[PDB]
């Protein structure tokens, strides 16, 4: 059974609606970004037609193996006419090929589906300054206030010098970075960059880096591992049992690993600055998780939605519990008093 806030009302669209089979009344599906969670249902053998950005749609030619005539991909900041219906997709700022899609229903309403983002005050400067939006399906992945990161910026520039720091202190130490789906790919392509380096990786994750459409991305990835100093594994692997068992393939190449966990938020950022962030360190093993986030923290979310002033808004995360439901619906409305709508 499709949910209520996957359904786009007045038309014949859901979003992000893949695991419930054959939706009643559905003409076209679309698809914001390829996370699991989010493509979950499509393969090879889905046989409606699918709409999303062109990196998305070699994604799903390549890796789920979805035929290339049910995908139906719609260039950027575009109006585009799909069943008799206007609709653009927006850049999401999330990971690659991730969108936010604007609906221009046939009565007059407009609606907002964020899809995943992180708000930023550039997207006030996008084609969302032009007119109002009457609903947002919005991504409420942190809306509490405790959830505070640092920007992506300050981030990087923290792993950078530290990778750095630690290389030119032992040229025979190996840098390992951590990944299980698309996105923050900035993390291990600046610290190669910083190294004079290529990223060593899986025959399967090259594959998938391959259909992102990155600049330049040839001269920054490889399969063979024994040219490259920073190596990509699996985030179940970085741990001390995983690293120590990398380490001896190596064969005897390295003698120290410096690796990175990007996370989402982490408690500890209630209490600690991104400058002061420590490893947790095991002989010749040290390993940092950083808050790396793609989703807005709690003052973005806010301030986006203060600016686009909506007239009705569905969160489409943390829907579960009545507890949730309720302490967001309490920000909405403390947000609309202050500012006004
Ligand atoms: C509460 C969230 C909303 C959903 C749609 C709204 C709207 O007013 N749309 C324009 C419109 C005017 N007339 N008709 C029929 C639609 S308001
Ligand atoms: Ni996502």
């Amino acid at each position: 059974t499709c949910p209520f806030y996957k359904k786009i009302p007045g038309t014949g669209f859901t979003v992000d609606a893949f695991q419930y089979g054959v939706v009643e009344g559905c003409t076209a599906y679309f698809l914001t970004h390829f996370h699991s969670d989010h493509y979950a249902g499509l393969s090879k053998h889905f046989t409606f037609p699918v709409y999303c950005s062109e990196i998305t749609g070699n994604l799903l030619k390549n890796k789920l193996h979805v035929q290339e005539q049910y995908i139906h991909p719609l260039p950027l900041d575009t109006e585009c006419i799909v069943n008799g219906v206007k609709v653009v997709l927006l850049d999401a700022n999330h990971c690659p090929g991730a969108v936010m899609i604007l609906f221009y229903l046939p009565n007059g309403t407009v609606i907002l589906h964020t899809g995943d983002f992180r708000a930023d005050p550039s997207m006030e400067r996008s084609l969302l300054a032009d007119q109002k939006v009457h609903m947002l399906y919005l991504d409420t992945t942190y809306c509490s206030p405790e959830y505070t990161f640092p920007s992506q910026q300050e981030v990087i520039r923290f792993a950078i010098n530290t990778a750095f720091e630690a290389v030119t202190l032992n040229p025979h130490a190996l840098v390992v970075c951590g990944t299980y789906s698309i996105g923050k790919e900035k993390v291990f392509l600046a610290i190669a960059d910083v190294l004079g380096s290529k990223v060593g990786m899986s025959q399967e994750k090259y594959k998938t880096l391959q259909c992102l459409n990155i600049p330049e991305i040839n001269s920054l990835i490889t399969t063979d591992m024994c040219s490259s100093l920073v190596h990509l594994l699996p985030m179940m692997q970085i741990n001390f049992k995983g690293l120590q068992s990398h380490l001896k393939k190596c064969g005897g190449k390295y003698n120290q690993i410096l690796a990175f966990r990007p996370t989402g938020w982490t408690h500890s950022n209630k209490f600690t600055r991104i400058a002061d962030v420590i490893p947790q360190t095991k002989g010749n093993i040290s390993i940092y998780g950083i808050p790396y986030s793609e989703h807005s923290s709690y003052l973005e979310m806010k301030r986006f939605v203060q600016w686009l002033k909506p007239q009705k808004i569905i969160p489409t995360v943390n829907v579960g519990t009545w507890k949730s439901r309720s302490t967001m619906e309490k920000y909405f409305r403390e947000w609309k008093l202050e500012a006004g709508y």
